[PDB]
């Protein structure tokens, strides 16, 4: 699958090893080997979310299958927590859309 | 909903207050409170449109519902006009795709 | 149609004339006049692909029709080869998704 993150936090607030960590995390969460994963992080964006430009993140995960409700819940929790902790965004400001990359 | 704008106009040609204005506009147009809106503007892009790299904009609006034909018309008019006026792009060079964010 | 390319190769590794070339290529491949084509190239991205941050490219082609299997094959070959040659990415590191822009 492919995980895209669009964020208004500065490029310098992104830790060394963040793309590697996130990559390993998705590999754990999805049960897919790192070989089937792509991560794309885009910092320094001009964005408003729920009315303000406080730190936020619009993300999307694209898979070649339909994710189930339990997976959605488990992915969002894991992914929002990772993003809020490492990039310091309030959990309620990280939004994730799931797309059936082949549907 | 979420409105994404990809444009080749420079970051400095984007006015102070543009994200706030656009945000308020979408809130008016859609009847949704600013709380349910996200705007993402990406300037300085390398893009050609109808063959040239004259100023242009590729945008997409993502909603959790199907937009009707009258809404599409009303959204495009309002949104293209706002973008052409504030960012100085010819109206025929602003393209908007509508996605049913949950379909 | 619209062809989007997200790549981790530097902006300076992108040749003068690349957007014009790619544009003409899509016009040839699809049988559509340059007027119906848009190209968007985004370099300098933070991305991992199959586990590493070696040069790669995540792309998507959006059309107002369903592409057939022969077209997919023909588009991928042409497009991956163009991208690998001009931007120096290993062919197995260029991924292209096809979307029915109006479906």
């Amino acid at each position: 699958p492919a995980f895209i993150v669009n964020t208004n936090v500065p490029r310098a607030s992104v830790p060394e090893g963040f793309l590697s960590e996130l990559t390993q995390q998705l590999a754990q969460a999805t049960g897919k080997p790192a070989q089937y994963i792509a991560v794309h992080v885009v910092p320094d964006q001009l964005m408003t979310f729920s009315g303000t430009s406080d730190p936020c993140a619009l993300c999307s995960l694209h898979s070649i299958g339909k994710i189930g409700g339990a997976q959605n819940r488990n992915y969002s929790k894991l992914l929002c927590g990772l993003l809020s902790d490492r990039l310091h965004i309030s959990p309620d400001r990280v939004y994730i859309n799931y797309y059936d990359a082949n549907a």
